[PDB]
């Protein structure tokens, strides 16, 4: 349950990015998360550099502004705010993580996934298999699918 987008049109905007990545990457990444639950909602997801976007993707340090500080390298990785408006739907990413295209450090896209399900509005999955388990754990993001359950969530949602 929990409060949803009371809209199928939602923009993201991506307010800043990691020096870990090239931006090309980070708007990939990004764009891909997106795409991952568009595929199975009635959603759509536009990205803007200029006006006032649903949601905002940030990368940054430690205490940042808001009541979920970040803690350095390791332990939390990011987080997000469920739909709302504001700093509602926002998904904020550790800059003191090591973000990849890949398996070393913390993939970006996976992480993405993730905090893009918090910002539609869902919980956690105690499907060790879904992406929306509590815990990030690499999976190849060649063959990368959601769980039932990961689906079974969000359409209980949107739809
Ligand atoms: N413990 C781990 O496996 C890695 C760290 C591994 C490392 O050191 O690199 N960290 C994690 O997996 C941490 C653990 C957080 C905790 O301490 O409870 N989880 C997190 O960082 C959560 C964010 C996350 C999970 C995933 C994921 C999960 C399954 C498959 C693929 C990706 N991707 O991002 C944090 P959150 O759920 O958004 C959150 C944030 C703030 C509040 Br308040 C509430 C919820
Ligand atoms: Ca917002
Ligand atoms: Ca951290
Ligand atoms: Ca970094
Ligand atoms: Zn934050
Ligand atoms: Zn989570």
């Amino acid at each position: 349950m929990g409060p949803v987008w009371r809209k199928h049109y939602i923009t993201y905007r991506i307010n800043n990015y990691t020096p870990d990545m090239n931006r090309e990457d980070v708007d990939y990444a990004i764009r891909k998360a997106f795409q991952v639950w568009s595929n199975v909602t009635p959603l759509k997801f536009s990205k803007i550099n200029t006006g006032m976007a649903d949601i905002l993707v940030v990368f940054a340090r430690g205490a940042h502004g808001d009541d979920h500080a970040f803690d350095g390298k390791g332990g939390i990785l990011a987080h997000a705010f469920g739909p709302g408006s504001g700093i509602g739907g926002d998904a904020h990413f550790d800059e003191d993580e090591f973000w990849t295209t890949h398996s070393g450090g913390t993939n970006l896209f996976l992480t993405a996934v993730h905090e893009i399900g918090h910002s539609l509005g869902l919980g956690h999955s105690s499907d060790p298999k879904a992406v929306m388990f509590p815990t990030y754990k690499y999976v190849d993001i060649n063959t990368f699918r959601l769980s039932a359950d990961d689906i079974r969530g969000i359409q209980s949602l949107y739809g």
